[PDB]
């Protein structure tokens, strides 16, 4: 029996957040070529897919009563340029300074630290974008990673003050979260409780009040190759924290280390391909149907992040819980680095498209309806126009996916019924669909012989398999309506994108800019901020040398390498989109290059 899902584009039933456009990682490096190439691929994510990356030890790039910022400077430009904000934590010891929380002397100091390290990037780029930053606590505080700084509950909770007083010095309006660790029960986890004890009813270290701000409490829980898992943790501990602290019932909750499994780099063959892809996407519509989606318990789950943008190593390019798969190619002169997308990374480009109001869906088998926590489910959104430059959209997301376990020999029949589509100019529909024979980097690689330095040639071929398969637009079916039966494999992905015509064609496309990669060999990444509608086929690239279109399969992720057969990459890029009814945007700033 079929799995048969339903879609009423009429019925908006409430707002959906994009409470996932999070990543992160732990420095063993930040400046290296490695990095930037590695945040160019994740914040070309399009339509800010992800914004947020939670780096660790961003205090160990203040060196040592004044401070020197440079490195700390250089990261938080390279995440700037990238449209990427930094989740903050204020970790680190500024290169030795700071050694023990309980002396009086190095409290004061930790404030005024904080205090000037947020009015230099307030300075730097603006309070507006600065308030956006979420602040966060010393990472994991109950498993001890501290170095040769003292940590006791009582220093942790002057630590903790002085983070907040140094945040308020600067400005009021800058937010400032915490411990970011798993809340075991009692006795367990005695700094992640005491910090919440200590907000809701303690004393403040400098001015003596009673309470101290808490703007969000955030959690690990992962889920030993478990989505659902997650979920179920999370409930646990958010009820626990809404009955022991009532001033919390309406804090903000993240997860922000919210992956499958523990240890980044533990080499699983479902991190390489669209089996973790899929089981991302799967544990994202288990939060929004399970947790947000009207639930009556309703706990203010707010932000979770997959803990995923640490740099592959070798002899494991695509094997970690990586967005890419870097190749470290050692025999070329110099050595160079090249990163693949891997299909994760690719479907958080698919999340992206969903809109700000989730519509009403049913996925059931043989009468018997089925939740998220299931195989097989859907998370299907609608937009409100928001003036000339765009119109009404549907986007439905549909997940095959067992978990950690593919299954190649299995086919899943599914049977998508979409109502109540509202009537619209030139309505049409674009299908783009994953899955591992099709559209994995890793399964081509593994074609290839595993190459352990791939040519340029054989990037060419992994490469191909990095975008989902798209078919072209067809016009909408009347009456507002679309049946279709897609043969799914597990694992996979559909997403189904019913756009209605915008008045006016798309806009710029802007910040163009060319990195190189070895001889012959470039990336060319942009921003899509000012382009102003999702419905977007790909973007067309030209190259002038005294301009000719760049020839390329269809792809809207904002990345491209260039690798011409003549190797001739000197000369004059621009780059502009193109819609699902051939309508081009205004072509970007010319981008010189000299090789
Ligand atoms: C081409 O050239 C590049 C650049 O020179 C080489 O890059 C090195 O590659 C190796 C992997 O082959 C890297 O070494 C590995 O680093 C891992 C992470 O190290 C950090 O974290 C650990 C643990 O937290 C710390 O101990 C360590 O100090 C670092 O902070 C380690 O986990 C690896 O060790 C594990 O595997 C080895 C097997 O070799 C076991 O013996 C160990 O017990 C352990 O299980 C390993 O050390 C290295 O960091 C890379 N250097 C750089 C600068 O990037 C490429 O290897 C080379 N390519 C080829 C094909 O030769
Ligand atoms: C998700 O589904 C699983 C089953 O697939 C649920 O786990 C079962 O829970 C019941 C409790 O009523 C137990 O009796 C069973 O032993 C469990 N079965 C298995 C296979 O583990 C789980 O409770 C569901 N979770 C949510 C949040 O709905
Ligand atoms: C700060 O550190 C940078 C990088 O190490 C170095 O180049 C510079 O000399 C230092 N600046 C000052 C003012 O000490
Ligand atoms: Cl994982």
């Amino acid at each position: 029996a079929p799995h048969l899902v339903q879609v009423d584009a009429a019925r908006a039933l409430w707002p959906l957040r994009r409470f996932w456009r999070s990543t992160g990682f732990c420095p063993p490096y930040v400046l290296s070529w490695d990095q930037q190439l590695n945040l160019a691929y994740v914040g070309a994510v399009p339509h800010r897919g992800i914004k947020q990356v939670r780096t660790h030890w961003l205090l160990e790039l203040v060196t040592t009563l004044s401070y020197n910022f440079t490195h700390l400077d250089g990261y938080l430009d390279l995440l700037r340029e990238n449209q990427l904000l930094p989740g903050f934590e204020l970790m680190g010891s500024a290169s030795g300074h700071f050694t023990d929380f309980e002396d009086k002397q190095q409290v004061f100091e930790w404030k005024d630290l904080v205090s000037s390290l947020a009015r230099r990037y307030i300075g730097r780029y603006g309070l507006a974008h600065v308030s956006k930053w979420n602040f966060e606590t010393w990472n994991e505080p109950d498993h001890h990673d501290f170095d040769n700084v003292s940590m006791t509950m009582q220093g942790f909770l002057n630590y903790y003050d002085a983070c907040s007083e140094g945040l308020r010095a600067a400005s009021p309006a800058l937010r400032l979260g915490g411990p970011g660790d798993s809340f075991h029960t009692p006795p367990r986890s005695p700094l992640s409780w005491g910090l919440l004890r200590h907000c809701h009813d303690g004393t403040n270290f400098f001015t003596g009040e009673a309470g101290v701000r808490l703007d969000y409490i955030s959690l690990h829980r992962k889920g030993a190759r478990s989505s659902i898992s997650i979920l179920e943790q999370e409930k646990v501990v958010a009820q626990q924290i809404r009955q022991l602290f009532p001033k919390f019932a309406d804090t903000p909750i993240y997860n922000d280390e919210a992956d499958p499994l523990v240890g980044w780099s533990l080499p699983q063959p479902w991190r390489a391909d669209v089996t973790y892809a899929a089981m991302v996407v799967k544990v994202i519509a288990q939060h929004q149907n399970l947790l947000l989606a009207n639930t009556t318990s309703a706990f203010p789950y707010a932000l979770l992040s997959n803990d995923n943008a640490f740099l592959s190593y070798h002899p494991h390019p695509f094997a970690q819980r990586t967005l890419t798969a870097r190749f470290q190619v050692n025999n070329t002169r110099p050595p160079h680095v090249q990163l693949l997308r891997k299909p994760v990374l690719t479907a958080m480009g698919l999340l992206a498209l969903l809109d700000e109001e989730q519509l009403w869906a049913e996925v059931s088998q043989a009468g018997t309806v089925l939740d998220s926590n299931h195989t097989v489910g859907v998370l299907a959104s609608a937009h409100r126009p928001q003036g000339p430059a765009d119109a009404w959209r549907a986007a439905v997301l549909i997940y095959a996916s067992d978990d950690t376990r593919a299954h190649p020999n299995r086919s899943v029949a599914v049977t998508l019924r979409l109502r109540g589509v509202p009537p619209g100019p030139g309505l049409v529909y674009v299908t783009r669909y994953l899955d591992n024979g099709l559209c994995s980097p890793d399964g081509e690689w593994r074609r290839l012989g595993r190459p352990v330095f791939p040519t340029a040639e054989q990037f060419r071929r992994m490469r191909a398999a990095e975008d989902p398969v798209a078919a072209a637009p067809r016009p909408l079916p009347a009456g507002g309506r679309l049946t279709l039966r897609p043969a799914l494999r597990l694992p996979s992905l559909l997403l189904v994108h019913v756009c209605a015509r915008p008045e006016k064609p798309p806009g710029q496309v802007t910040r163009l800019r060319a990195l190189p990669l070895t001889q012959g060999q470039l990336v060319l990444v942009w921003s899509d901020e000012h382009v102003g509608s999702k419905c977007l086929w790909t973007y067309e690239i030209q190259f002038s040398q005294d301009y000719t279109p760049v020839s390329r399969k269809p792809s809207t992720f904002n990345l491209f390498v260039f690798s011409p057969d003549t190797g001739a990459v000197s000369g004059s890029y621009r780059v502009r989109a193109l819609d699902y009814w051939a309508r081009p945007g205004p072509f970007s700033d010319p981008v010189p290059y000299l090789e």
